[PDB]
């Protein structure tokens, strides 16, 4: 008799990694949970709820507010923002870049919009508290949030927590449907996750996601997937390879394989 947890454990051993998985239960399906209550660094996965917080806090007209910044605001990696130092970027453009290009400057600017220059990470955490998440915490802005040592609770979430956050944001009622549609669209057009959860699900499944990558071999992806018949699931996959040191290689393929196991039981 097979056991999916044993297969996740095999993946761990094969990649010399720690893997966390959460797929919330539905009316038709059991939860999938593997190290789901263990802490993993957010890395860039926080950018999706960040955009939700900004959407939540403001009228949609706020998307047109122009944010200006200088070259001294640029934090690697900022594929969009570093090309717009002269023009600035609107809040909407920043949300786009933060999700679709994992743009770090965009994320820091959004944190500043949310909670001001000193308060953004605290404001973000407070948004998660408002969704019922009492475990997650954001402490640093980009790029330091990717660099906490293993064991350090700063800048961490759990697969269970982030999955339930994403569930509420995309499938639930955390956002009104207009704002929900914007978040969903940005995630749907993400340029970063083709080799993660997307790679484990057949082509006839829709996948929207937000990736995260950091030190200690951290590679995460949080997604909402729809079956070919329109049935949605939230899939959170987190990993690290802390045993390898701060410069351990993040392994996208581990997330792809984890997602394959998930798809195998959801299909
Ligand atoms: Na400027």
């Amino acid at each position: 008799g097979a056991d999916l947890a044993d297969r996740f454990a095999e993946l761990e051993r094969r990649y010399d990694a720690r893997l966390g998985v959460y797929v919330p239960a539905t009316g038709t399906t059991a939860a999938i949970e593997y190290r789901a209550d263990e802490r993993f660094a957010f890395c860039s996965t926080f950018k999706a709820p960040l955009v939700a917080a900004v959407l939540h806090q403001n009228p949609l007209t706020h998307l047109d507010k122009l944010i200006t910044y200088t070259s001294d605001d640029i934090r690697s990696i900022s594929p969009v923002a570093q090309q717009h130092v002269q023009t600035g970027m609107t809040i909407g453009q920043l949300c786009d870049a933060a999700i679709r290009y994992s743009d770090n400057t965009a994320a820091n600017l959004l944190l500043a919009d949310l909670g001001g220059p000193g308060g953004g990470t605290a404001a973000f955490t407070g948004y998660l508290r408002s969704l019922g998440d009492t475990v997650s915490r954001l402490d640093a802005e980009e790029p330091e949030l990717n660099r906490d040592p293993p064991g350090d609770e700063r800048d961490t979430t759990t697969p269970h927590a982030i999955a339930l956050v994403l569930q509420q944001l995309v499938l639930g009622n955390a956002l009104p449907p207009d704002k929900r549609a914007l978040l969903t669209d940005w995630m749907a057009r993400n340029t970063t996750g083709a080799k993660r959860i997307r790679a484990g699900f057949p082509a006839d499944w829709k996948v929207i996601d937000k990736t995260g990558t950091g030190d200690y071999g951290r590679a995460n992806d949080i997604a909402v997937v729809w079956s070919p018949t329109g049935v949605p699931y939230v899939v959170a996959v987190m990993s690290d390879r802390a045993g390898g040191g701060y410069d351990a290689e993040p392994r996208e393929a581990l997330l792809a394989e984890a997602a394959t196991c998930v798809a195998g039981v959801l299909a």
